[PDB]
């Protein structure tokens, strides 16, 4: 119902575009049964409606090969109507078309080169003789003949805009050649089809800007005015300016564009004068649309604005949009990233009466965006844009355009072996062989990372679930945690429970918490934001909680997103435990975190993972379910786990077969994973020392150790030490046992 | 302008947005602006001699006007265009719907009652949205690209009570556009237990608003404050969500430290503005989640810190005191660390009522478990009373965690069954006893003794 | 043929002295493009409306000398975060730069290059696709690279036969 | 100031209390301080102008 305006309803005049086998530029072919349906006689001229406000006149023809629902129509007429193959175009019989008295023709500059004879003498004169072909302004057609056929642009028609060609009509080609770049600009025009995702937002926008102008009788009869103000807000790169461009290109109303800072002037009264001139020009021109890009630049809150010029500009805008003299058929659209920065009096019904949320698209929306951006790109058959839509999580549409461009640049980089930068021009073979494969899209996906997250981008050392030894239960819990709500939300809806989204790792130092975070960062299919503990805190008042708010907002935008606090105890600590710390800035940060993780706002797919050595100081309101639901204890590895750790560290390293990792694990009791990794690194150092010593003695004699041996491990173990004492183990065990005894039951079983 | 008004007397001068041209002279940093303000003062003075000119002005920041321009002889008479009452909103709706082709089932009295903080721009917006809904219902019958519209559709096209209900669903006051938060749908049935707390909340809301004459007659001022304190996960923010969804009062949900700002004087301005727009949209509920952030005991951190938190709490207390009894702004605070709240908050007249949200007892735990699993397929053989008996000290958050753990285990089993099916090709109807037992073996008690 | 417009915004970041300005100048000279340099603080103007006026005039000139390379030294000073800064002028500068770089009217054929020691201080909207496509990290050179730098600065000056630039190339 | 100095071909530019003009970048929050430091840097990068312009600090 909300998107009811977008439907087409299979109107009989709408017809699928299809290629025409033998038709020329001024004629098209439609099936005879369809012409029977449309009461259309053969040889009649018809007026075809196309996308982006383009009308063309072609002579209808009867074809047995053409189908009823398809219309056969060549390259020229489609490029006139700006329609791709398979699009729907409206057809109606042209009423009382009058034979053209004078028509002006201008050819395209890239085609006129290399031609000797006069273009009108060679091509225009025979084509326009006995043609009886209707033409219209804005039309580009190609006429066969000569060494090179020349594409011609119908710049002027008298009578305007459509007219039939008559022998007594004069055909002259005098004038400047029309630039091919300008023709490309005319063809590459953004329209309502170029906006992907945001179908409901685009439906509301169309209901405001299109419906009143198309059918003013609706609002006249229902006896009330349409809304006349749109505030498009959203994160950067979601397509607000793009929707403005589409509205401009695809509405009959006069479109006046305002960019925020352009209004600004030094002279007192000059900026207000620029605004008044803009609105006055819109008023003079009948129905009109004014688009104010970057509204928050020129419309800040009058209470919070110190400068007199800015306050006067806001007051001028307020008075213009809704004053004692009302607007007459003027729509004001505005786009802003920060809607709450706008002055509150602008956000009532008089001025900006509906605010449209151009939000981050879902998987289907970003698939539609990918199709939009790759329509021009020539793609292989292996390319699967649906997969790319799945793998991209927080992308907003500008990031998908970046992904497509990066894929194409990688495809071109694959072809620089054959192609020469030094050569001026490229042979046809490589250029034709040039295409984008799925590997290029995979490379672009690897590099791609949401623009909203560019601030919070950290390298991770490429850990995998293999590199972690032991912790099988924890690995499975984390994989399920991050993968279930993103892959199978269906199951959660069917069972009707929201997922649990909090994890806290607490355990002795060196035992594998930050390693598990690296594994999640590399492996899980979700965005990752890594936060060191105290990087949020700031000396400025109220800015620490502002950083907390903005980081949690970044997580919500890029959902599904994993938010990792490497040292939770620094940022999260029991409230009231400190004497100084500013005015309790630490406690205010705790309260802000509590409110962000479980507050009155609705929940997103943001999984908060915290790692701490000291889980006893943490505020108990952090550890309650709904915030850090599960407390996962990462203990010192046991003997099987130690075998696994030693195998994982030495997996990439050449090691001797005599080395008994089982014995190493049996002896190393109480060792953490970090200690065992240190043992391996020490063995490597001793081996490298022996290797360098052998190299030096060879250099001496002229003027060995392919793999780590057993003696190296013997020495390294002789150096090795235990890192976690028994006291630390006892403290961690105390916390774990308190948590276990909190249940009060060893095991739970229902009565029979 | 003033000479032209004098020439054609009697005359009226209207100065739209007076605060644009007449700011305070001491504040203004421009010479031309000060010349404007002084010229305005001079012409106001000369007006009294002028026989038949009356000067009228408008502004929505009256305090920004220069204090000299509100004296005797200059804008000496002031008119306050306040927020309309229920009868006022009914008149506004009757004015705005007079041209519209209303149906028969549409009643404007219910619409007037449901719109609480609306001022008249909002009501015009409401009628416009109802019209767009009425048009949308016909977009199936006639399409946009069509040249014309069947006259039968135009005849049938009218505005019904369902359109007004849709517009009421979407409509929100223009004042509260900043402070709206998307709140999960929580109904009083979704909360288990706290029945006495629910009744006390409903009464403490509706009594001072619907019946203020009796509060006057008995001579007792109504309470404008509630403080929720209790262990974490026990139902404070849940009751706030329920009040926001259900109760017919505007709701402003604010985190604690959202008001605070680094710049000097900004934090107190934020507090004043938020209380102000609670006043504009009254009857309103103002909710301070984690109140122990902005209202912290003064003086403990006096030596260390910038000292702006003291001014923030002073501004909050000043707003709480200056708020009138007749104005219906309920202020609710939630805190799970009630001690570190300033006592001055707890003094009479501000956040008087203290509602303790305890750990649920056995009956309340049964109610909580039933509430969590109301929308969920649950096996019959799962005995919720036994679960409530076994979870003696669990907070409601712990019980929700148990149910979510059982859900995860069932989802894991169903995923494994599907994987088996796709493996053999080349299950789980509901949550059972064994899932709940595997979940309960993880269940831990969030709140210590 | 492949159907994609080339990336037209480049941000060079690295500590001072890594040669970002001279890299931009070298790229401008070696290609057929006029080098038009903008420095951050010098654009920053005092009155309202002269700052982004200077930005408009600069972009207009760089379009007149098409093709051209616009180098905006110290982008961190000119364009901080609009949320972070309190001054209106900085916010209007960032908005004008965004509009000039990508808007309902976009630049056609200019490449914009900006240098900044710290990229995180840049307002995020500038770091979007359409505006600053790619960020290139000009960092401290490795051994071979500083060998090349030493050779380049030493080409003009006469060198004795004992001179071995590999010593300093490893040492520094 | 640099323009007037560079107009004179032989020049000794004397700055008194440069530290107040240009304190450390990370020391002070003020953004106008970052701009003043960067403007001084860009002026001093090309003060020579292949000319006798010299600059002295106190
Ligand atoms: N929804 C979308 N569908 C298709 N392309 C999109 C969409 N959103 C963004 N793009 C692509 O991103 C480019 C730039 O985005 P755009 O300028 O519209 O962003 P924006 O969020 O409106 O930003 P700003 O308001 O700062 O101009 C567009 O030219 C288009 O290629
Ligand atoms: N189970 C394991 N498998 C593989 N490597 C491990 C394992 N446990 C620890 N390590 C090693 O420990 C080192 C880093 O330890 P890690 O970062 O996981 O510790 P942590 O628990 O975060 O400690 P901290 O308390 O100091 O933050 C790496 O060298 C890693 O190889
Ligand atoms: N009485 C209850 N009935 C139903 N669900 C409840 C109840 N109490 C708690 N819950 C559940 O537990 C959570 C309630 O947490 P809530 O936000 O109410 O806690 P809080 O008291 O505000 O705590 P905190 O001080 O930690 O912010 C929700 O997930 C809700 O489903
Ligand atoms: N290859 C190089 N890399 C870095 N710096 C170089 C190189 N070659 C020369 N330089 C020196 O760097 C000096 C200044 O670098 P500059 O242009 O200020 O970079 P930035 O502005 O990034 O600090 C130049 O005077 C030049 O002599
Ligand atoms: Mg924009
Ligand atoms: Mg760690
Ligand atoms: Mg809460």
């Amino acid at each position: 119902l909300s998107t009811a305006i977008l439907k087409q309803k299979n109107r009989p005049n709408r017809l699928i575009v299809d290629e025409a086998i033998n038709e020329d530029n001024s004629v098209v072919s439609l099936s005879q049964p369809k012409m029977d349906e449309l009461q259309l006689f053969r040889g009649d001229t018809v007026l075809l409606k196309g996308k982006k406000r383009r009308e063309a006149v072609c002579i209808v023809l009867s074809d047995d090969t053409c189908s009823d629902e398809k219309i056969r129509m060549n390259r020229v007429v489609r490029n006139n109507l700006r329609v791709r193959l398979g699009d729907v175009i409206s057809i109606q019989p042209c009423p009382d078309v009058k034979y053209g008295k004078r028509i002006h023709v201008l050819p395209i500059d890239d085609t006129v080169e290399g031609i000797t004879g006069n273009l009108f003498e060679v091509y225009l004169k025979p084509y326009f003789l006995e043609a009886y072909r209707p033409i219209r302004k804005g039309d580009i057609f190609l006429v066969r003949g000569g060494m090179r056929a020349v594409e011609f642009k119908v710049v002027e028609t008298d009578p305007s805009p459509y007219c039939i060609v008559a022998p007594d009509t004069v055909i002259h080609c005098e004038g400047e050649p029309i630039k091919r770049e300008d023709e490309e600009e005319s063809l590459n025009e953004v329209g309502y089809d170029d906006i992907g995702g945001c179908r409901k937002q685009l439906a509301q926008i169309k209901e405001m800007v299109e419906l009143p102008l198309r059918h003013p009788a609706l609002f006249k009869e229902i006896g009330v005015k349409p809304p006349r103000g749109i505030l498009l807000y959203g994160p950067p790169g979601t397509g607000k300016t793009l929707i403005a461009r589409a509205v401009a290109n695809e509405t009959g109303a006069f479109f006046f564009l305002i960019n925020g800072p352009e209004i600004m002037s030094k002279l007192a009264g000059e900026s207000e004068s620029n605004l008044r001139k803009a609105f006055e020009e819109a008023e003079k021109n009948a129905p009109a649309i004014i688009f104010i890009d970057e509204l928050d630049a020129i419309a800040p809150k009058r209470e919070k604005t110190h400068g007199e010029v800015e306050r006067r500009i806001v007051s001028q805008l307020l008075t213009l949009m809704d004053g004692l003299k009302q607007r007459a058929h003027v729509i004001v659209m505005a786009a802003t990233n920060r809607p709450n920065s706008i002055d509150p009096a602008l956000r009532r019904f008089g001025r900006f009466d509906r605010e449209v949320d151009i939000g981050i698209p879902d998987a289907t929306g970003r698939l539609e965006i990918l199709q939009i951006h790759t329509k021009n790109m020539k793609l292989a058959d292996d390319v699967d844009l649906e997969q790319v839509a799945n793998e991209t999580h927080g992308h907003v549409g500008a990031d998908l355009a970046a992904l497509c461009s990066e894929a194409a640049l990688q495809a071109i980089r694959k072809k620089m072996d054959l192609i020469d930068l030094e050569d001026e021009t490229i042979d046809a073979e490589v250029m034709n062989s040039l295409a984008v494969t799925m590997d290029d899209f995979r490379w672009a996906l690897s590099q791609s990372n949401p623009s909203a997250l560019r601030e919070t981008v950290v390298e991770v050392p490429q850990v995998t679930w293999e590199d972690i030894g032991g912790l099988e239960d924890v690995k499975r819990e984390l994989q399920e945690l991050v993968q279930y709500p993103v892959e199978h939300p269906d199951k959660f809806l069917k069972f009707g429970m929201t997922p649990s989204k909090g994890v806290l790792f607490y355990g002795p130092p060196g035992c594998g918490k930050t390693l598990l975070a690296k594994a999640i960062a590399n492996e899980c299919q979700a965005n990752f934001i890594s936060i060191k503990g105290p990087e949020l805190l700031t000396m400025w008042f109220g800015e620490s909680e502002a950083n907390v708010r903005e980081i949690f907002d970044k997580a919500r935008q890029a959902a599904p997103c994993v938010l990792f606090f490497d040292q939770l105890d620094s940022i999260a600590k029991a409230r009231g435990g400190n004497i100084g710390d500013g005015g309790g800035a630490a406690d205010r940060v705790i309260n802000q975190i509590l409110t962000e993780m479980d507050g009155m706002s609705t929940k997103k797919n943001v999984f908060i993972i915290g790692a701490t050595n000291r889980p006893d100081i943490i505020d108990p309101a952090i550890l309650r379910p709904g915030r850090l639901d599960q407390l996962i204890y990462i203990p010192l590895p046991d003997e099987k786990s130690r075998v696994a750790i030693l195998k994982a560290n030495l997996r990439k390293s050449p090691v001797a077969k005599d080395v008994d990792l089982e014995f190493l694990a049996k002896m190393t009791n109480g060792f953490s994973g970090a200690d065992l990794t240190e043992i391996c690194q020490r063995a490597c150092k001793l081996a490298i020392r022996e290797s360098i010593e052998s190299e030096i003695r060879r250099e001496r004699e002229r003027q060995p150790v392919p793999e780590i041996r057993r003696d190296h491990f013997e020495e390294a173990m002789r150096f090795a030490r235990r890192s976690v004492s028994d006291n630390d183990i006892r403290k961690y065990e105390m916390f774990a046992q308190t948590l276990q005894q909190s249940r009060g039951f060893g095991s739970f079983r229902f009565p029979s």
